[PDB]
């Protein structure tokens, strides 16, 4: 079949019967497949939008970025530089850089960086903290004080000039 609507939109079945092809008057194009997958091209935005039956949506942008919308509410963005950012329903954003570094932006204002080496940096308004696989924690406060927590339970606190003001262990 070919149907041409009064507004000039055309609905045409592919010759082999499998693809329903709508050519909208505004330049948009929609193909609907036998599995009910819908592929929609938006002409002005030059964007492709695929809707799967299970509700997943994938958008492909002309800058080469991809955005995938999961049934669990996550949205995963693949930038043109290959960075993959995941937006979680609770507001966390987690970027995985190509070298595998993970950068997490959290709703509370913090930024957490998980390096390949196992080290983890936590940045808040009040401190910058580094965590190490053995359990060591070094924290530098906005006022310049520095705390080292050792794997043993020992906690050593220094003033901003480096003088020890607290050194405790159970």
């Amino acid at each position: 079949r070919l149907v041409v609507f009064p507004n000039g939109t055309r609905k045409e079945l592919s010759a082999d019967g499998q693809t329903v092809k709508v050519m909208f008057f505004n330049g948009d194009v929609k193909h609907t497949m036998p599995d009910q997958r819908v592929i929609y091209y938006y002409a002005e935005a030059q964007t492709t939008h695929i809707t799967y039956p299970d509700g997943m949506e994938v958008l492909q942008f002309p800058n080469n970025q991809t955005e995938k919308h999961f049934p669990d509410g996550r949205k995963e963005i693949t930038f043109p530089d290959q960075t993959v950012k995941t937006l979680h329903p609770d507001g966390r954003e987690e970027s995985v850089l190509t070298d595998g570094t993970i950068i997490q932006l959290n709703p509370d204002g913090s930024k957490v960086i998980q390096f390949n080496t196992g080290q983890r940096e936590i940045h808040t308004a009040d401190f910058k903290r580094r965590e190490y696989p053995d359990g060591t924690v070094k924290t530098v406060y906005s006022d310049g004080r520095q705390e080292t927590q050792y794997p043993t339970g020992r906690v050593r606190l220094k003033d901003p000039q480096g003088k020890v003001i607290m050194d405790t262990k159970a």
